[PDB]
């Protein structure tokens, strides 16, 4: 409809694809070669569905801070035939805050999906599911089951994937560009 809705197409059309494990389906975010990431509570194993194709998965890290505090992001490069376009030079170096985001979703359930989610806050600590979690984003907006894994835009810049929510907000974990330099 506006210029955030053409960028989160723009990622959405290149850089995603479904991905199912045994706990369901969820949008899955291409970040460059053959390397993805998934909400942790997905519980990646050794085999996955990408677009209900059977692949190995060749490596996963669930990741954590220096801490050893969750963030809810997983890691995962994929034994697939096809690279994605190299999208890590729209990932954030730092923590912040936005204006004007965008949460897109693709799914069997949720094709096409598209919500303005308005402000999000660094809300930083959340307990999410019983978990300890950090780096985590807010949005004021009733997400439901069926949105985890889906990709958080502004115009220019791709900040998170959603993990959670509590009826009336939701969250997700943050994106940076330090978790994929090789
Ligand atoms: C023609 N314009 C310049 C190229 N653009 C992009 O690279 C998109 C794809 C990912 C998000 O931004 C925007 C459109």
């Amino acid at each position: 409809m506006g210029p955030g809705f053409d960028f989160a197409q723009a990622i959405m059309k290149k850089n995603t694809v479904i991905a199912r494990t045994e706990k369901g389906e969820f949008t899955m975010l291409g970040v460059y070669d053959r390397v993805a990431v998934i909400p942790t509570h997905a519980s990646v194993g050794e085999i996955i569905y990408i677009n209900d194709v059977e692949t190995r998965v060749l490596d996963a890290c669930a990741l954590r801070d220096l801490t050893d505090t969750n963030l809810e992001i997983t890691i995962v490069k994929l034994d697939r035939n096809q690279k994605f376009r190299d999208i890590r030079h729209f990932l954030p170096r730092c923590e912040d805050d936005y204006n004007d985001a965008v949460l897109s979703v693709h799914t069997s359930k949720f094709p096409n999906m598209y919500i303005p989610v308005g402000q999000v806050t660094n809300y930083g600590f959340l307990n999410l599911g019983g978990t300890p979690t950090h780096r985590i984003l807010m949005y004021n907006f009733p997400t439901r089951a069926g949105q985890c894994g889906g990709v958080v835009t502004t115009t220019g810049k791709v900040i998170g994937i959603h993990v959670g929510g509590n009826g009336a907000q939701g969250f997700a974990a943050m994106l940076l560009h330090s978790y994929f330099t090789d």
